[PDB]
Order: structure tokens, then sequence, then C-alpha cells
RNA sequence: GCGGAUUUAGCUCAGUUGGGAGAGCGCCAGACUGAAGAUCUGGAGGUCCUGUGUUCGAUCCACAGAAUUCGCACCA
């Protein structure tokens, strides 16, 4: 591309999650119009957020999408998430790289299912700030129910460990704003005015060697074959050269381009979701998953133990113990992979809430260096949360 | 990113929509012939692709995975 992108502001990526149905996709589509006069950025509609058709005909959202907007404080990088129970899997995946997340609940039916399992998700994963947002305020005219949603909405979220007092809570509806009516646009920016006042500014790596969990692949026809990743830590000047490490044979590739948002660029520094260009690989050679990195500052591996913490059932995990053979799935970084258990000489069983110390192999390679924390999700829910202690590979 | 379909002895394939699995061939023997092969007669041989949940009990259900494949989507 031939834009430019110049650095300004912090680079705050954030996006949004919540139950099915009520909010998310619209608001994202809003936020992005409305800035794009209340700060003049340049906007997209709903019709471009879902582009994909099965997400047209099921109207629902499947894959997360990316897009972006500007404050006048900080820089953002909106990541659209999917509702739908089904895939849960596709968010958990697009929130844990995120520096805070706008959690959309409908002023109508309030709490719901997926609302809770994503507050709960987020909670687990990384996430550290969520800015409640109560939508279609444009079909609820009782002061007094908002009250009680609210109120109910934040012992909710205080029930998983957040703030939830300190909470902000916006009040407004996407569809309108995004529509014009301004008495709503103004309630765009009530929560785009949060995204600051809020943050607050992320530390950012820089002082460490590159690292990119990959997350998505493309193949721009003018160009190469593309994979986009927030930047773990350190930074890629282009013209470098990167290892494609993990899952397949380990590949070796020097960068040839580094793109924020279709707008060029000449490096790509920690907390930055970026584009890179990797000569020579082609579509059906690297996968979400693998880590792009600095030469020889990480190697693949297959077995290792761990110190794991098995949640116990009120903290949403097993409830029957588990013993040799299980093997669940293993969460590192953009993925997880399934790997088989074996407990120590000395130990027969496991049940929720025990720690443990087990010897995981995985059915696949992954760049993981000691200490790398892991979870592990299991049939539906996460089980444990552990770390690499000892690789044995 | 989203969907289908198939996995049952070494090879080819039936079977059960929860009660604890077969044929043929090929494998190991005794039988016939100097002996091959044919063929007769006997046995051995399955984690029913994997893990969980439910269950008194799971090869079949449920929830999570794998390997083949066959279609769709997307495009810094
Ligand atoms: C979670 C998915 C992928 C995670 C991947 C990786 O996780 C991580 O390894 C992470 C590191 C700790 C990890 O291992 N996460 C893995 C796990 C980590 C777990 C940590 C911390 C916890 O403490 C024990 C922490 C949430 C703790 O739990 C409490 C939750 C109680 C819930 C009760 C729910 C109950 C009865 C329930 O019926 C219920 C519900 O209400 C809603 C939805 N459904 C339910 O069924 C409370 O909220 C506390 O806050 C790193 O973050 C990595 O970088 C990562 C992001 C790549
Ligand atoms: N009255 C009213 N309708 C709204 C409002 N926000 C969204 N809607 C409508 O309700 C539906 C919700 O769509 P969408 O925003 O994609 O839902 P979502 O929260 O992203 N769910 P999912 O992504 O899981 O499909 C749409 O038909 C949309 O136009 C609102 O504030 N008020
Ligand atoms: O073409 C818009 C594009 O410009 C960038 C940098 O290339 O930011 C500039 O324009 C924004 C829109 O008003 C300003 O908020 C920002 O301060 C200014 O540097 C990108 O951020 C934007 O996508
Ligand atoms: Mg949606």
């Amino acid at each position: 591309a031939k834009e430019k992108f110049e650095r300004t502001k912090p680079h705050v990526n954030v996006g949004t999650i919540g139950h099915v149905d009520h909010g998310k996709t619209t608001l994202t589509a809003a936020i992005t119009t409305v800035l794009a006069k209340t700060y003049g950025g340049a906007a997209r509609a709903f019709d471009q957020i879902d582009n994909a058709p099965e997400e047209k005909a099921r109207g629902i959202t499947i894959n997360t999408s990316h897009v972006e907007y500007d404050t006048p404080t900080r820089h953002y990088a909106h990541v659209d998430c999917p509702g739908h129970a089904d895939y849960v899997k596709n968010m958990i995946t697009g929130a844990a790289q995120m520096d805070g997340a706008i959690l959309v609940v409908a002023a109508t039916d309030g709490p719901m299912p997926q609302t809770r399992e994503h507050i709960l998700l987020g909670r687990q994963v990384g996430v550290p700030y969520i800015i409640v947002f109560l939508n279609k305020c444009d079909m609820v005219d009782d002061e007094e129910l908002l009250e009680l949603v609210e109120m109910e909405v934040r012992e909710l979220l205080s029930q998983y460990d957040f703030p939830g007092d300190d909470t902000p809570i916006v009040r407004g509806s996407a569809l309108k704003a995004l529509e014009g009516d301004a008495e709503w646009e103004a309630k765009i920016l009530e929560l785009a005015g949060f995204l600051d006042s809020y943050i607050p500014e992320p530390e950012r790596a820089i002082d460490k060697p590159f690292l990119l969990p990959i997350e998505d692949v493309f193949s721009i026809s003018g160009r190469g074959t593309v994979v986009t990743g927030r930047v773990e830590r350190g930074i890629i000047k282009v013209g470098e050269e990167v290892e494609i490490v993990g899952i397949k044979e380990t590949q070796k590739s020097t960068c040839t381009g580094v793109e924020m948002f279709r707008k060029l660029l000449d490096e790509g520094r920690a907390g930055e979701n970026v584009g890179v260009l990797l000569r020579g690989i082609k579509r059906e050679e690297i996968e979400r998953g693998q880590v792009l990195a600095k030469p020889g500052t990480i190697k693949p591996h297959t077995k290792f133990e761990s110190e794991v913490y098995i949640l116990s059932k009120d903290e949403g995990g097993r409830h029957t113990p588990f013993f040799k053979g299980y093997r669940p799935q293993f969460y590192f970084r953009t993925t997880d992979v399934t790997g088989t258990i074996e407990l120590p000489e000395g130990v027969e069983m496991v049940m929720p809430g025990d720690n443990i110390k087990m010897v995981v192999t995985l059915i696949h390679p992954i760049a993981m260096d000691d200490g790398l924390r892991f979870a592990i999700r299991e049939g539906g829910r996460t089980v444990g949360a552990g770390v690499v202690a000892k690789v044995l590979s």
C-alpha cells in the first residue's frame, strides 16, 4: 500500500464482546462512523463489518473482524467478536490479545448466558479492563429499568472479580447513532471517551527480541503471503530475518513489508496488530498458532513438565477427577492443541481444585520457552491454568 | 474462518440407534505329497480413530479432539 500511517498517540487495541443479538457488531460500525466526523477519521458499515456472506444470510457474525478508528489522545484497533456460543473459541483468541474490552449489553433483556460466558472468559484470558455499554436504550424508557439492569450487570462483573462499581457504563443506542440522531451520536463519544479516560496507557515491551504469534493469514494478489497479529514484543524492521516457528517444520524467511491497516509501515512495535509479508512463503505453508520471530530465539517443542492448577467446579471446571491419559486442549498464545497427560509416580488422580505437576505431550510441536504460561480447556469449559516448568521435548 | 462425509482384525468389508463383536483373505500349527501350490482341519488375531461427561454399564448418545477427504468463505 502507498499511504503511510504516521505515528501519533499511544496505540491501544480494543474490542466488543457480549451476548448475542444485542449490540456488538453494530456498535462497532457506529463508533467508526460517528467518530469519522466528531474527530474526522474514516468509517465503515455493517455490510462491511459482517462482510462474510454466511454472516449476511444467517445474520450473526462468525469470525472476528478488525476495524480502526481514531480518538484524539489514542489510536484504536477494534476487534468485533461473535457472541454465538458455537464460536467462543473464535472470540477467545480475539479477546486474548485485547488491552481493554467494551462489554455490550442490551437494556431490554439484560444479563444472558453468552454475557456471563464472555466476562468469565475475559477475566480468564488476559484483558484488564471492561467498559459496559447498555444498548438499545431506544427501546426502553423507564429510567428505573436501567437502574435495575445496571445494578445487576455490576453485581455480575464483580462476581468474576472486576471493578464493576468503579466500572464506567455508557447508556446509548447503536443503530440510532449509526443512523444519525445526534442525541445518541453523543453517547457514542461518552464511550469513545472512556477508552482513553479509562485505558490507561499500555506498557510496550520493545526492550526484548522480536516475536509475533500469528493469528490470521492472507494472500494479497499484488504482493505475497501475509500474516497478522499483535506483536508480543520487540520490533520487526522490514527487511529483517524471521523464523516461522512451531506446528510445522521451522521455516526461515525475511520480512518484506509491515502494514498497519492497509497503511504502509517500516516497523511494527509491540502492541500493534500488524501484517507481515514473509517472502517465498505460500498460503499453504504457514498457519495460525505459529510464531514469527528473531531467528534462534525460540525453538519448537512437544513434551514438557508443567505445574498446573486445575480449577474447581466453583470456578467453572471439572467436578470429576482425571487420570493418566486425560487429553484436553492446551492453549498457547494464539491457539490450542491436544496433548496427553501423564501423572507422577505417586499420584493416581487429580481433583478439581488440586494443583499438580504433570508431563504433557502435545500432538503438535509448539514455540515454547520454559516458564511460558498456558491454559487448558476441555469439552467446553476451562479445565485449568498452568505454566511450562521444564521442557523435555 | 464456516460446513458435509468416512473411520469396526494385517488387507476387503458386514453388524449394533448403550448390555459387554463377525466373514473372506492373509497370518501360527497339525493332514496329504520328495515338495511347491491347491485344498482339508484346526487355533491366534480388534483399545470398534482418541479423550471426557451421562450412565448400574458407552463401539453407537453428549461434550471436546485426530486423520483422510469434499465443498464454501475471507484477503495487510
Ligand atoms: C481462557 C482461554 C485461553 C487462555 C489462554 C492463555 O491463558 C493464560 O495462560 C492464563 C494465565 C493465568 C490461563 O491459564 N487461563 C486459564 C484460567 C485461568 C483462571 C483464573 C486466573 C481464575 O483463577 C483461578 C480466575 C478467573 C478466578 O476464577 C473465578 C471464577 C469463578 C467462576 C465460577 C463460575 C461458575 C460456577 C459457572 O457456573 C459459570 C459462570 O458463572 C459463567 C460461565 N460459565 C460457567 O460455567 C473468579 O473470576 C476469579 O477471578 C495466559 O493468559 C496466556 O497468555 C493465554 C491468554 C494465551
Ligand atoms: N432497537 C435497537 N436495535 C438495535 C440496537 N443495536 C442493534 N440493534 C439491532 O439488533 C440486531 C443486533 O445485531 P448485531 O449488532 O450484529 O448483534 P451482535 O450484538 O453483534 N450479536 P452477534 O455478533 O453474535 O451476531 C440488529 O438487527 C441490529 O440492527 C439498538 O441499540 N436498538
Ligand atoms: O487517513 C487517515 C489515517 O491517518 C492516520 C495516520 O495515517 O491518522 C491521522 O488522521 C486521523 C483521523 O482524523 C487523526 O485522528 C490522527 O491524529 C492523524 O494522525 C491514521 O490513524 C488514520 O487511519
Ligand atoms: Mg454481530
